[PDB]
């Protein structure tokens, strides 16, 4: 058999969501994309040897709290917690972010996984220890990813996948 998975990649703008999403969706870097434009989309790949389709929104917009948003953010299974390494303000609202998700979903066991974007710059600024702390913090796993190279993209994708398969199986 497939099995789907819906996933929802949130963070403050500008941190490689849309760029993480195409990579996994289209196998390359696009650099300029919508910024502006919230959609989803379906990628069928194969995850420790299991068809998997990957169902992904990929968040943008105006911020809004309400019923009808909290029901669409609350149909992910889980999410991706995205920064930046060279923009600490980023890092910074991760918290936001995580707080959000457990109100939606109620439940203090959601499947996320904590990702610093934008490895391959060299003004790194958020320390590699730093957000494995707060991942830490978090019980969650932390995974260091490029958009532009594709470095760590599966990785990040695939770990929640595994998160996911640990949470359905309680
Ligand atoms: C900006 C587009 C642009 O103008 O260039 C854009 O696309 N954004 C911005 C950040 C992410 C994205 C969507 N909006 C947003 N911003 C949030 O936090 C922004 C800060 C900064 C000012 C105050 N605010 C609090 C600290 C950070 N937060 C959210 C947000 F939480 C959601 C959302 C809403 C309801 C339920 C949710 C459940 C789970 C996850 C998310 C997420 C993300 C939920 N939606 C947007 C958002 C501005
Ligand atoms: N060097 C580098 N630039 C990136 C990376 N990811 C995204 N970008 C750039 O960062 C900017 C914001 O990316 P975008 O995908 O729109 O972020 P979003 O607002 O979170 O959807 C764009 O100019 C991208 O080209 C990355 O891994 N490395
Ligand atoms: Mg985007």
């Amino acid at each position: 058999g497939m099995t789907e998975y819906k996933l929802v990649v949130v963070g403050a703008d500008g941190v490689g969501k849309s760029a993480l999403t195409i990579q996994l969706i289209q196998n390359h870097f696009v650099d300029e994309y919508d910024p502006t434009i919230e959609d989803s989309y379906r990628k069928q790949v194969v995850i420790d040897g299991e068809t998997s389709l990957l169902d992904i929104l990929d968040t943008a917009g105006q911020e809004e709290y309400s019923a009808m948003r909290d029901q669409y953010m609350r149909t992910g299974e889980g999410f991706l917690l995205v920064f930046a390494i060279n923009n600490t303000k980023s890092f910074e609202d991760i918290h936001h972010y995580r707080e959000q998700i457990k109100r939606v979903k109620d439940s203090e066991d959601v499947p996320m996984v904590l990702v610093g974007n934008k490895s391959d710059l060299p003004s790194r600024t958020v320390d590699t220890k730093q957000a494995q702390d707060l991942a830490r913090s978090y019980g969650i796993p932390f995974i260091e990813t490029s958009a532009k190279t594709r470095q760590g993209v599966d990785d990040a994708f695939y770990t929640l996948v595994r998160e996911i398969r640990k949470h359905k199986e309680k």
